């Protein structure tokens, strides 16, 4: 909408105060201005019809519990963005300053959150497997960065390529939560994941068997639940990746890590610049390396790292 640009403030889900961007016309709108052009958010007044109605707010405070999912989805979204230019010089998901679009309150006790094609969306959760999931910095940023892929490698959402396009969230999820810098972790979801239990999470990168996920291709998924295990084989890339990043000997092979700023350089051209919407995994290991090869040089110890990381979970 056409206004003029605010700054309200608020609390997200887990009780926090922030700084939100609105715009003021007779009502304050979830509309960030600076930033591309613009980031919205919306209330789906839990129903699926999507996006809902812009989130209008008469006095620019967002303080009620019903705020608290809009206050998140909009400020991490934000992060995001922020991540995305500043670090990797992308300009929204398409490269192209496209308008963030985040629909919360989604259905009722809907424990998932997705990219839709169009926009983010996120439940509320039932309030024992998640609280709402927009609370999660991890999440939000995991959402939007399947609208990156799918702008860019565009891997198809089965099989392998749908376990590397889940690990890709994964990764830049956890690499969003580490820019924000407020608890991070490389688990997934931990935020917003089973109130009533601590210290657990949805998955783990640093060691994915923790929640029943395989760190080794031998014990890769080929059923056909899940999309043929997009998000159970997403932990042998995710385990590559924190390997990369942060070392480690599993199953007797040594990575000697390389940091996180060197892993997002790697997998953010793999993918935008290697992989396809067919990419496997094998492939995905032959885009990390010459991504590497290309930032680092061929006998660098950063090209070897993620050779040590690929061999180390079964991935030739
Ligand atoms: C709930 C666990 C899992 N969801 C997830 O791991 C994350 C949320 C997480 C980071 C909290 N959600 P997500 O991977 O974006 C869900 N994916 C999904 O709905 O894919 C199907 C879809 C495809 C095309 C258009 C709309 C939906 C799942 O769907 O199995
Ligand atoms: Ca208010
Ligand atoms: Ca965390
Ligand atoms: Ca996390
Ligand atoms: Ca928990
Ligand atoms: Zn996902």
């Amino acid at each position: 909408i056409t206004g003029t640009s605010t700054v309200g403030v608020g609390r997200g889900v887990l009780g926090d105060q922030k700084n939100i961007n609105t715009t003021y016309s007779t009502y304050y709108y979830l509309q960030d201005n600076t930033r591309g052009n613009g980031i919205f958010t919306y209330d789906a007044k839990y129903r699926t019809t999507l996006p809902g109605s812009l989130w209008a707010d008469a006095d620019n405070q967002f303080f009620a519990s019903y705020d608290a999912p809009a206050v998140d989805a909009h400020y991490y979204a934000g992060v995001t963005y922020d991540y995305y230019k500043n670090v990797h010089n992308r300009l929204s998901y398409d490269g192209n300053n496209a308008a963030i679009r985040s629909s919360v309150h989604y259905s009722q006790g809907y424990n998932n959150a997705f990219w839709n094609g169009s926009q983010m969306v996120y439940g509320d959760g039932d309030g024992q497997t998640f609280i709402p999931l927009s609370g999660g910095i991890d999440v939000v940023a995991h959402e939007l960065t399947h609208a990156v892929t799918d702008y860019t490698a565009g891997l198809i959402y089965q099989n392998e390529s749908g376990a590397i396009n889940e690990a890709i969230s994964d990764i830049f999820g956890t690499l969003v939560e580490f820019y924000a810098n407020k608890n991070p972790d490389w688990e997934i979801g931990e935020d917003v994941y089973t109130p009533g239990i601590s210290g657990d999470s949805l998955r783990s990168m640093s060691d994915p068997a923790k929640y029943g996920d395989p760190d080794h291709y031998s014990k890769r998924y080929t059923g056909t639940q899940d999309n043929g295990g997009v998000h159970i084989n997403s932990g042998i890339i995710n385990k590559a990746a924190y390997l990369i990043s942060q070392g480690g000997t599993h199953y007797g092979v040594s990575v000697v890590g390389i940091g996180r700023d060197k892993l997002g350089k790697i997998f953010y051209r793999a993918l935008t610049q290697y992989l396809t919407p067919t990419s496997n995994f094998s492939q995905l290991r032959a885009a990390a390396v010459q991504s590497a090869t290309d930032l680092y040089g061929s006998t660098s110890q950063e090209v070897a790292s993620v050779k040590q990381a690929f061999d180390a979970v079964g991935v030739k």
